[PDB]
């Protein structure tokens, strides 16, 4: 493997690390992967952090009633951007009715944007993944990281 | 004043934010702000983050009972450079004998670096520096904002 696809590797395995241990402990999460479509006015709404992506921040990020945890993390260039960011909300009405905010943020961002995000439900732990305007539920750590491998 | 001299008001207006906020909770934080003295051994012993400032980023930082609670911040001019980090141990007698690891370690740090290290006690709730082997403890938030500003 060259260094570009040990890089790719490191990353999927700290989220996939991160989003493991949010769905034991059901702490919601919200987490948007940048693709070819910018999001920058997404980015900006958030608090900067233009950091290294590691397991331990994404969990640090997300702790209930924390500043950073109420928002979308976006993810650029191998980084963590920014936190805390603002994400529209879907008005599609062919989200599992049972859902909230959340989830309806990742759907809306991810139908104006190529983007790819993960959601971790407060309610159940569920993890989710977002992309096209569609919500992919109750998805294994396989299934996981066969999206973030396909991405 | 210059975007040199602007960048330093912000990273201090952060940090003293976080403190504030640290302190009054007894959040127990370890914070250490590298000078002249490079902390570059110190930095490669605890998560890497190279992140910008900001006061939100530095509390949920010290939560307790999360990954990166447990060890020092070590900040780079303006930056996060890394969460979690070692340093060593004083020996000082000049410690007060109820104060904890926080306060060794930093001032620990501060014999062998011209740094500041801020410290909230998780017991109490004070805020201390050390600095140059000395630890300060008890400081009002007006002390210090100005031992941040003369750092500067
Ligand atoms: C990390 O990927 C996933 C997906 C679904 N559940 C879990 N852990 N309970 N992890
Ligand atoms: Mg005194």
């Amino acid at each position: 493997p060259t260094p570009v696809e040990e890089a790719q590797q490191k990353t999927i395995e700290a989220i996939t690390k991160a989003i493991n241990y949010m769905a034991k402990r059901r702490i919601g999460a919200l987490l948007t992967i940048e693709r070819d479509t910018g999001m920058g006015d997404y980015i900006e709404t958030g608090i900067p952090l233009n950091a290294k992506v590691s397991s331990e921040l994404l969990i640090n990020i997300f702790i209930p009633n924390t500043p950073l945890h109420d928002g979308a993390v976006i993810m650029k260039n191998n980084e963590i951007a920014a936190a805390a960011c603002y994400l529209p909300l879907s008005e599609s009405p062919f989200i599992s009715k049972e859902l909230g905010t959340r989830h309806r943020a990742a759907v809306g961002i991810s139908e104006v944007t190529d983007s790819l995000t993960i959601i971790v439900s407060e309610e159940t732990g569920g993890v989710s993944v977002a992309k096209n305007g569609d919500l992919h539920r109750e998805l294994t750590e396989e299934a996981l990281k066969e999206m973030l491998e396909a991405e």
